[PDB]
């Protein structure tokens, strides 16, 4: 069935799967960090546990597409998250933005590769399911970071609690 | 009907009933302290009045089991709570954690006794209705304490109000 | 907020709380005695477990009123019930009547104190929530005692069973 | 599939199946004895026919677990019940308690064996589905026996009828 | 909040999280292998994708418990699955059984550790959420393997199709 | 109440109860054999577990009739099933037919006895609840055996699976 | 239309109609005896008035069958019941059993006649609508008699009342 599907794109898709699964693992670690009894911000834990699910769904979508095109999924080891402890809510949100911008750059790099290989199905796939989702998420995180930094500028403890209660918790 | 039910476990079960009823009485005192017009934290009062009910239900469960096994319930005087006034919300939550950890230790001690006497019904009973309930409650209280301490670090009065309104009250 | 609320009434209200909680504890012991496998009268157990709840509710009502008036709740040790074993159904009902008449006398004594201190809120509170409830309960217990004594006059075992099945159980 | 499942536990489980099926057969005989036109206590017949079903369900649960663990069910002859006629209601209830205590002892013996063989699945299985069920049933039978003996102390015929009508029949 | 929670159990729980997440990753690879256009067994893909979810849920449950006890989650790299291609349906089912038996052994090892450290909450937790789930799953896989081997003994291609259509697909 | 009910029929009815209970036990063994992880034919297990229930119901009906007529139920030991392992699906179905034909012959023998003793209630009872049920069941089993033998003539493993999936399973 | 219908069976059917109508009249007398203000057992009156209806329905069924076969109904005088007063509840139940056994014997005699005349429609008719109904009713009456005799052994007046209230009345 394989048609117009380069080995370069096939390999890049496998690398992107690894990146999405790595991101999901990072968000799992963020979520459980905020579930610690000495951290205890349920809204923040929920926000990150939801993102862990969204990243896993992205990997799954890439894998389904890989098979649709007749490429072969190849899994690699998943690196552990970059930190064991994630600091304050603004620290964590900054780390999440860095992470999402790195995924976004990988998406843009793959889109450029597909464009060079004249693979319009790949380009459409990324546009339909990834590019706008990423931009929306990065905007949301940037808005959150602005709100948290505004809050913790005034008084740190009070600010983090108010943000978790009035923006994140549902 | 009595079978495989030691006098040691029977007596220890009666002591545990006293401990649970003592805890219930302590939570009654905490609840009404937060109902004072010069304290006036309704969410906190409700949290403790609910725990007074949960402790009483635990005593009742122990008593029902005592009869099921053919042991004999023996009631003792109930000591009054350790304080008449309970201070600030963090003071009260710390006292509650100390209390719950003491009940938990008594549960673990009884489990060890049942294990030594080869009383698997007793061990199962504690596992099914007490051990996890206690761990969950202690986790919840620890989370609350972290949130209150974070809040009152910034500004004490404001912090206590915000916690009562946005975490406890329903 | 305190207005027209004497220290004498405040202290007497605290003593009445202790009496109601003591009564609740007595009814808990009666209820579990009738739950023993060698006693086994479920209707009787239920009757007393329900009264344990009603007495606790009375204490709670007194405590709420104490705070409403700006008095301060002070808890004391709770004495254990007067017996460990409660005999036959008529023995138990007689003990319950003695108990309820002692609470009633304490209510009448407090009403007289409130009347002497010209505290009409206290008098109304006792009238609305306590005086008639007590009279109704004492009447019910007296009716039960007459029925049980009539039954156990004929044949003791048969009588106790019939009373539990046809009057108490639901 | 077999893992951590000793030959000792496998054989003991087969013996316990035989014991439960023997008990079921005993309750079948009790039920039909009370269905005799010259005995004629429908409530008593129903109570025992229901227990015959519960014992069979216990055997079935043991057999399902045997296969789950990769053990092999081995059936043996089922001994007939110890009596052909079961006497009065108190005679029958006493025989039922003796029977249930013998099953309970077999459960405790198997639990001890599983504990010695470090077989926590077996221990959990007995705790979840057998230990508390047995204790509850023995308590119920003990309560019934107390009620019947209280009734037949007064007048035998009248007592047995009243018990069947007002406790057992539904 | 930490009470009766050893550093040995804390570390072993972290290792078990890694094992469950590794298993989930293995099942993800199995699922997508059966989704290849040159393999194309949808029922088999679904069976393994469902198990990938169940393993992830197990890891999540362990992490929640770790925090409940006041332990600290520590994540490690996740090894890639042992194969890139999984052969025939019987090959894949055999590999799944080997995997599940390895998880089961790790559960039994942790239970033994908890038992030695006198940690009854840990033991109950494993019994309630892991031990029986594993035994049930291993039984199901063993049943599947017997059916597939019976089918592919007769005629390989026909057998694999029939199994996927009539046992797995829904 | 006994009228026109011979001692010969009474004894023969007791023997028939034993035969039906023996048959029920045989079907229990067949059912669990097909539940073994190395046999694993759920449809076959269900078919036999359902027949175990039907045989038990037949015994129960005989016992109820015994009491209705004023006869006395007398239980004997129940012999274990003739095999521990039941072979292939056709082996098992053949054994079931042999069993049912033996019950049928016992029914015909009892009918002949009732006819000789001029016991028309007995004859009607067997006609209403046993004779046609047996003929229908034997026909069903004969149809199943023809289908299984037709299937395993072609290819044994494939045949047994197809029969279990497309005839028996629901 | 008459076919295979002997004059002997025709006459015997007419005699059986007379017997059923006589029985109905007897039950009418029993019912109204228990309705006397100086007897006053409503449950007993209802039981017998219901049987008067059942006997009349039996006569009606015989008459319909007589016409179906082309026989000719011939009515005779109906003898009054054997007593004007029926004594105690056990006296009445004994008389009812004697009555029902006499009807049953007449049914058995007619069945034997039909069998000798090779009249299978007659035999089937008696089996379908009479033989089992009679056996069930006799069993019920025997059970009632056992219960009443057990009750009046203890204390006569109390026993009769309890039986009427707790077994018969609805």
């Amino acid at each position: 069935i394989r048609q117009n599907y380069s080995t370069e794109v096939e390999a890049a898709v496998n690398r992107l799967v690894n990146l999405y699964l790595r991101a999901s693992y990072t968000y799992l670690s963020l979520g459980f960090y905020f579930d610690r009894d000495d951290v205890a911000l349920e809204g923040v834990c929920h926000f990150f546990r939801e993102l862990a699910e969204e990243k896993r769904e992205g990997a799954e979508r890439l894998l389904k597409m890989q098979n649709q095109r007749g490429g072969r999924a190849l899994f690699q080891d998943l690196q552990k998250p970059s930190q064991d402890e994630w600091g304050t809510t603004p620290d964590a949100m900054k780390a999440a933005i860095v992470l999402e911008k790195s995924l976004n750059q990988a998406l843009l790099d793959l889109h450029a590769l597909g464009s060079a290989q004249a693979d319009p199905h790949l380009c459409d796939f990324l546009e339909s399911h990834f590019l706008d989702e990423e931009v929306k998420l990065i905007k949301k995180m940037g808005d959150h970071l602005t709100n948290i930094q505004r809050l913790v500028g005034s008084q740190a403890g009070l600010g983090e609690y108010l943000f978790e209660r009035l923006t994140l918790k549902h």
